[PDB]
């Protein structure tokens, strides 16, 4: 069954725009989203589509890429850090919930190694 998904606005919470986080949008997210593996991350996992009634039993801060578009979006973000956060805990998700060798983990891998590769970099201030 599925849980609602996360916030991607909360009023109590203050907003920011930085260089930083514009090319988190317009270059990261933009630039991960077209690749080959993206699709498993580009929404909240749907467990009751998927049959996956243990997904939410196991991870508890889940994450994904439409809800990091849409945060971006939103400015919800106060820094580029914890718009990076929420990529690393995508990541992480996938290698708890599965296993080493198993697809969808080649398919994370992949997609971390060029996160990390587009975030080595960013813009000043
Ligand atoms: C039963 N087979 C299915 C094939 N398989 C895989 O390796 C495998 C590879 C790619 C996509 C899937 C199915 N799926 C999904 C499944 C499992 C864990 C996870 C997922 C996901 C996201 C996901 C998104 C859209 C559709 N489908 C998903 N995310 C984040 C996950 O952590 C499974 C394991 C054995």
């Amino acid at each position: 069954m599925n849980p609602p998904p996360p916030e991607t606005s909360n009023p109590n919470k203050p907003k920011r725009q930085t260089n930083q986080l514009q090319y988190l949008l317009r270059v990261v997210l933009k630039t991960l989203w077209k690749h080959q593996f993206a699709w498993p991350f580009q929404q909240p996992v749907d467990a009751v589509k998927l049959n996956l009634p243990d997904y939410y039993k196991i991870i508890k801060t889940p994450m994904d890429m439409g809800t990091i578009k849409k945060r971006l979006e939103n400015n919800y973000y106060w820094n580029a850090q914890e718009c990076i956060q929420d990529f690393n805990t995508m990541f992480t998700n996938c290698y708890i919930y599965n296993k080493p060798g198993d697809d969808i983990v080649l398919m994370a891998e992949a997609l971390e190694k060029l996160f990390l590769q587009k975030i080595n970099e960013l813009p000043t201030e």
